[PDB]
């Protein structure tokens, strides 16, 4: 199975200079949740804003630097590598990747803050008019999760 794994606000942003916009400690867990045991597949720089890889994951970073290496963290040099991942493959970013792969993924899991941040990435565009909800759950608010945020899982058409 081939996801998307996203979080975005109202006007799609899932980015601002290499940092989530808001402090979500709800859409983590449901982050490790969902992914714990699976592949996390990610561009360049989405592996870089973030700095180490996640535990308990495959985490499969695409770049086009054949001297890219890192400890515990799968290198791929074209999108076709992705279709020859084994098992459960969450896109996990960035706006780029997203670009490039929401036409052909099964499956999408999006984070929805329903709030407006500055940013400089950008979830693509898309319709429900191509997408099923499969499910929508509200998330929590909290001391801790201030804004808030719905748990969509869609599936295409
Ligand atoms: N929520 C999120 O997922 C977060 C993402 N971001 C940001 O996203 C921003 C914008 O960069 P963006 O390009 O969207 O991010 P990406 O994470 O997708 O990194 C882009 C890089 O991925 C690699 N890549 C993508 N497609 C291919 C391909 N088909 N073949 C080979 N390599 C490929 C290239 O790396 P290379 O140049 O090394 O070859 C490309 O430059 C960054 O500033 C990052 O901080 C910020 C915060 C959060
Ligand atoms: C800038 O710093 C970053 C840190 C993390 C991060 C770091 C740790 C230690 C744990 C976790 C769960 C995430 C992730 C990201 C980026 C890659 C992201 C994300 C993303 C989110 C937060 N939610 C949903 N639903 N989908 C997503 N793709 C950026």
């Amino acid at each position: 199975t081939l996801s998307i794994l996203v979080a975005h606000d109202l006007q799609r942003v899932i980015g601002f200079e290499n940092q989530l916009p808001w402090h979500l400690p709800n859409d983590l867990k449901h982050v490790k949740k969902l992914s714990t045991g699976h592949t996390l597949v990610m561009g360049r720089k989405t592996f870089e804003s973030i700095g180490k890889p996640l535990p308990n994951r495959r985490n499969v970073v695409l770049t086009s630097d054949t001297s890219f290496n890192v400890e515990g963290v799968d290198v791929i040099h074209s999108i076709e590598d992705i279709y020859q991942l084994p098992g459960h493959v969450f896109i996990f970013g960035g706006q780029t990747l997203y670009e490039e792969m929401i036409d052909k993924v099964d499956d999408m899991y999006i984070t929805v803050i329903e709030g407006k941040f500055r940013g400089d990435t950008f979830f693509p565009p898309y319709t429900f008019e191509d997408w099923e909800v499969a499910s929508s759950v509200e998330g929590k608010l909290d001391e801790k999760n201030t804004i808030p945020h719905t748990f969509l899982h869609l599936i295409r058409k």
